[PDB]
DNA sequence: GCGGTATGTTTACATTTCG
DNA sequence: CGAAATGTAAACATACCGC
């Protein structure tokens, strides 16, 4: 059974974890395990994949530390989720691709549940 | 009390993306 | 083409955990 590298970035697999969750607020640990469930590559790889999902939590101006043992909890930052909603009610979204990778899975998850989860 | 591990920040360079 | 974004690696701080 072999595996290939998805294309799908670490900032997309991210969000897609942040939305399936009832709160909108997910913890790294449930991150990684949300990846390895959905990503069977991912789930065998010895690569050092977690380096760079805790990367890009960190730099990545969408995701923001939550209060909510280990470790606190992971969700999309307000102004990100605000802007989205306003371009998302003001018409439709425009088509660049350029750093939309977040923007695509909101775009996905309102497309079908009909709002970000928070 | 200490070693060990998980979480989080930051910097640097390589690689891919896409107007 | 190439600025911008993403990918990967690394240094190191911070907190937690189990004894
Ligand atoms: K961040």
């Amino acid at each position: 059974n072999r595996y290939i590298k998805p294309p799908q970035s670490y900032a997309s697999m991210i969000t897609q974890a942040i939305l399936s969750t009832p709160e909108g607020s997910i913890s790294l640990a449930d991150i990684y395990k949300f990846i390895s469930d959905n990503y069977a590559f991912y789930r065998f790889s010895q690569m050092a994949w977690q380096n760079s999902v805790r990367h890009n939590l960190s730099l990545n101006k969408a995701f923001e530390k939550v209060p909510k043992g280990k470790g606190m909890n992971w969700k999309i930052s307000d102004e990100v989720r605000r802007d989205f909603l306003n371009k998302w009610n003001a018409g439709k979204l425009s088509k660049i691709r350029r750093g939309a990778s977040v923007t695509r899975q909101l775009q996905l998850h309102m497309s079908k549940f009909g709002e970000i989860p928070a």
